[PDB]
């Protein structure tokens, strides 16, 4: 593997695709609990119009057995060849469906770093700051990228505060700080779009991620391009969250704002 | 003529439309210089999918003859049967391509209301308290709506200020109070969404219209429905002021922000 970055131009480029530039980038999930469900739903998503391929490993039932996730993300790169191919295990606190110990959870990403058959992992801020820098650095060492992440579903930090996280994953060097949260006012989007702003134009030395879920924040999945957040999630089956719209509803709108 | 409004369910019902319902209202604008230009634009239009149509005055080069500006108006409601009739004369400081007296421009206003050709009027809040509360007491008294509308074209005003004005409007006796601003940076397009949502939620109890303008300002036509905009501006084949979209790709947006 080996991925490029440009401090100077704010792009992270993972197999062609380049990240924070033109577009926001469509990324999709793919929930599977065996192995051939996973072949199943990667089959069925070859035709779909995503740009990065999500694979939610909290969603896959043999998830402590290293040999089962090996075959998994096999079956996934030997069907979908040509997209970057992102590791998630998102924890049950944070949207997930499974836990895992924080050894176990550090563990699952270093094998997959390790494994050469994925693009990018996911790693969230909270896990502990000693082990996402340690595991961020590992990850660089072996050319895999890193979208830090973290979520908040049930309300919306003020502006500040989200601010501040986006910062923190920049500091403990990920190569995309992303931040999911849960409006309970209409205001609560404009907060998330406001921090997102502040955040791209006065700290950011790359690409963000950010969205306002459920689909009273929906604006906030489309309006990328002009508010600076890089990518966006659709659904191709159903939600992996609250607020995804059909992927092909997702370029439709991407293609309208952008020209 | 005759429009219904619901103070307590926040809507104003012209012409069948439900405006304050639902989706935004797609409104277009017809441009033309003569009866030739204004004729040909309402025939095409007719073929476009839009809700209401405005007509805006002041492109129209004969706009001080009481008889042709009559003669334009019939031509349009010829064409266009089923749709609300917008009567507009933008001035040139708040965007618009020519400039009268006040005394003109109530006037012109008063004749459009007396024609019983148009369904709605637009008054401009800046032309002072006293002439705009007596026209809109005027407009209502002949069963005609009026969006009254304020425009910054080279600014966004604090949202606070852009509430204050909106809540003027609907003091005023708007029907539907509007207002385009200007973003300089992408938070002002933020600041006129924050206003919206303050006017629709704490004071308002009539539909809102709001946008910024210009493309960065886009997303304010887009997100009527979630934001509280009852009404959002398209282009059929030229814009009526900058950030507007193509009607076929507003309608297209709209309805995917639209569906459950
Ligand atoms: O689209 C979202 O809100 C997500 O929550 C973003 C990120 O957390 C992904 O890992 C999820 O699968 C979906
Ligand atoms: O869409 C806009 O920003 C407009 O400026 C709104 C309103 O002022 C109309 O009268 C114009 O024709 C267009």
């Amino acid at each position: 593997n080996l991925y490029f970055q440009s401090n100077a131009m704010k792009t992270v480029t993972v197999r062609d695709l380049v990240v924070g530039e033109g577009a926001p980038k469509i990324i999709v999930s793919l929930m599977g609990k065996t192995i051939t469900d996973v072949k199943s739903e990667a089959l069925a998503y070859r035709e779909a119009d995503f740009d990065i391929l999500e694979w939610r490993v909290d969603h896959f039932a043999n998830v402590t057995t290293a040999e089962s996730v090996l075959e998994a993300a096999g079956a996934i790169r030997e069907i979908i060849t040509d997209k970057p191919l992102l590791f998630t295990f998102r924890s049950a606190k944070e949207g997930g469906e499974q836990a895992l110990t924080t050894g176990q959870y550090i563990d699952l990403n270093r094998a997959a770093v390790d494994s050469g058959l994925v693009d990018m992992i996911d790693l969230e801020l909270f896990t502990g700051d000693d082990e996402v820098k340690a595991t961020v650095g590992y990850a660089h060492q072996h050319n895999v990228a890193v979208i830090m992440s973290n979520h908040d579903f049930h309300k919306t930090p003020a502006a500040e505060e989200i601010v501040q996280r986006l910062r923190k994953m920049q500091e403990l060097g990920a190569d995309i700080p992303m931040i999911a949260v849960m409006p309970q006012t209409k205001a609560d989007v404009l907060t998330l779009l406001t921090a997102t702003v502040e955040m791209q134009e006065r700290y950011a030395d790359r690409p963000i991620i950010t969205m306002s879920m459920s689909k009273t924040g929906v604006i906030s999945r489309l309006a990328g391009e002009v508010f600076g957040s890089a990518a966006t999630f659709g659904a191709v089956k159903k939600a992996s969250a609250p607020g995804q719209i059909s992927v092909a509803d997702l370029r439709t709108v991407l293609t309208i704002l952008h020209q």
